[PDB]
């Protein structure tokens, strides 16, 4: 599913990610933008053989299991293919997980380099949430 970016805003913020572990809205929505386009069946396959996949590009080295990653782990507890859903729930339990890590949404180089200090709140501008 590509999503609308207020129909976005509004599943990630009933699924708690609304300033979880202080991270405003805004900045998980430009994160989802930069990552997949809104699109939840969104892979990219990294160089070192691991993939990232859906709306938050998580990857296979440390948080699902897509039995094609030698040596990784699945710190989610879930298939790969949970993240490529229309229901962002798996999406969203994991990105849970992972911004606890300890460097926070820095985790996301997309965020880091396009999101991190810029005017993130532009992304729930309209949204009725
Ligand atoms: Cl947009
Ligand atoms: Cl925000
Ligand atoms: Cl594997
Ligand atoms: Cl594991
Ligand atoms: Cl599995
Ligand atoms: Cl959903
Ligand atoms: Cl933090
Ligand atoms: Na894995």
């Amino acid at each position: 599913k590509v999503f609308g970016r207020c129909e976005l805003a509004a599943a990630m913020k009933r699924h708690g990610l609304d300033n979880y572990r202080g991270y405003s809205l805004g900045n998980w929505v430009c994160a989802a933008k930069f990552e997949s386009n809104f699109n939840t069946q969104a892979t990219n396959r990294n160089t070192d053989g691991s993939t990232d996949y859906g709306i938050l590009q998580i990857n296979s080295r440390w948080w699902c299991n897509d039995g094609r990653t030698p040596g990784s782990r699945n710190l989610c507890n879930i298939p790969c293919s949970a993240l490529l859903s229309s229901d962002i729930t798996a999406s969203v339990n994991c990105a849970k997980k992972i911004v606890s890590d300890g460097n926070g949404m820095n985790a996301w180089v997309a965020w880091r380099n396009r999101c991190k200090g810029t005017d993130v709140q532009a992304w729930i501008r309209g949204c009725r949430l």
